[PDB]
């Protein structure tokens, strides 16, 4: 699709066998999803957004599906504010900026 | 132009006429800039992300060029770690999302 800008980009997503709503968010390197349960091995890791410094859960190479589009990839889960989904994932799915 | 999401999409702005390096952020509901003492009146606000809030410095109707496209809008200033052109902004440059 293409996407303008007047409202938040909020996309339905498919992750672990659950639908959730995510930001798309080109301003984030990272995927973070918050706190919910996925299989398999995770390591904590720490992340730097605006207001400073969090602990997360990452997970590696985990199947998510964006608005029909396909990716598999690191996700982080712990407190952000809302979901968001990053550039690791954006560019799987082909997403580009446009103007 | 098509901005690809491999790396940061970092491009030049210029505001208050200083030129910087900003982020196109779809995450960001409004700009936000590093510290810079800008002319002019302004309401206090604490913005949100992850690690917490941020006190920042709310000014309206502050013309910022993006590329070569103007823009004129609210800009808020504060000690974020990046340059952010949030969607108030990248509505009026014609930015979208697409894939
Ligand atoms: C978390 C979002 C809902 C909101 N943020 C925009 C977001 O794009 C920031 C923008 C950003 C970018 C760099 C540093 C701080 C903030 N990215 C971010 O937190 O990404 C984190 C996940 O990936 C990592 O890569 C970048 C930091 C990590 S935000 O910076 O907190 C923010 C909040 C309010 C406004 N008006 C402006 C910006």
């Amino acid at each position: 699709p293409q996407i303008t800008l007047w409202k938040r980009p909020l996309v339905t997503i498919r992750i672990g066998g659950q639908l959730k709503e995510a930001l798309l968010d080109t301003g984030a390197d990272d995927t973070v999803l918050e706190e919910m349960n996925l299989p398999g091995k995770w390591k904590p890791k720490m992340i730097g957004g605006i207001g400073g410094f969090i602990k997360v859960r990452q997970y590696d190479q985990i199947p998510v599906e964006i608005c029909g589009h396909k990716a598999i990839g690191t996700v982080l889960v712990g407190p952000t504010p809302v979901n968001i989904i990053g550039r690791n994932l954006l560019t799987q799915i082909g997403c580009t900026l446009n103007f």
